[PDB]
């Protein structure tokens, strides 16, 4: 796993000069954010492009599983397989990853390097409400040339997404100069 995925990057996220894979990512993140949505759990999806170059997807679905050893969420953020190639792929090919997680009262936190992980998930609070947040800084050991998250290139899936999804509400921001969409189609 992890390390086999770093060696040979482009055969799991595509191509990682030409931006291919870079927004797959992304995309990977979201299709994982759709799931919650399609087992009738998960109502909106927010999907936002910060100016320090990095994407974060959140959802207000029941959570990661938490709780054990490893919870069930580095288990599944670390093990390959625990179109998809999961988060856990996202999760090594990205120099930094936030984690968040509202479940069962509680709120959880943890970081990831390269996929590992610098402490075990932590609960750092209390919380009333359930759902996942996700955010990825891409490694800029794998991803050349084409570095920099291009917001039409987003706009475009999540619209097509939005209408397969009928129901489900889906936004996109864009820090960087405060473009935004709204995509919730019939
Ligand atoms: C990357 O994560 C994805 C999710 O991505 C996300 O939700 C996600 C990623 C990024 C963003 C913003 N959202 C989403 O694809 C999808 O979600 C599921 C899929 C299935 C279940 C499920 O069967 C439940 N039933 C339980 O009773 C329960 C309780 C304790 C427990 O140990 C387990 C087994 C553990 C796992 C991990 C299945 C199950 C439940 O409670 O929750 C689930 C969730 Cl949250 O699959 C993951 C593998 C967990």
């Amino acid at each position: 796993g992890l390390d086999a995925v770093r060696k040979r990057p482009g055969m799991y996220i595509g191509d990682t000069d030409d931006g291919t894979g870079l927004h797959h990512m992304v995309f990977e993140v979201v299709d994982n954010a759709i799931d919650e949505a399609l087992a009738g759990h998960c109502k909106e999806i927010i999907v936002t492009i910060h100016a320090d170059n990095s994407v974060s997807v959140q959802d207000d679905g029941r959570g990661i599983p938490t709780g054990i050893g490893v919870s069930a969420a580095e288990v599944i953020m670390t093990v390959l397989h625990a179109h998809g190639v999961g988060v856990s792929v996202v999760n090594a090919l990205s120099q930094k990853l936030e984690l968040v997680i509202q479940r069962e009262g509680k709120i959880h936190r943890q970081i990831y390097e390269h996929g590992v992980p610098q402490a075990p998930l932590a609960v750092t609070g209390e919380t009333e409400k359930t759902g996942t947040m996700v955010r990825f800084w891409p490694s800029l050991e794998t991803f050349t040339n084409v570095t920099e998250f291009e917001y039409e290139i987003l706009a475009k899936r999540l619209r097509e997404l939005s209408f397969l999804n009928s129901g489900v509400s889906i936004r996109l921001r864009d820090k960087r100069d405060g473009k935004e969409d709204h995509f919730h189609y019939e």
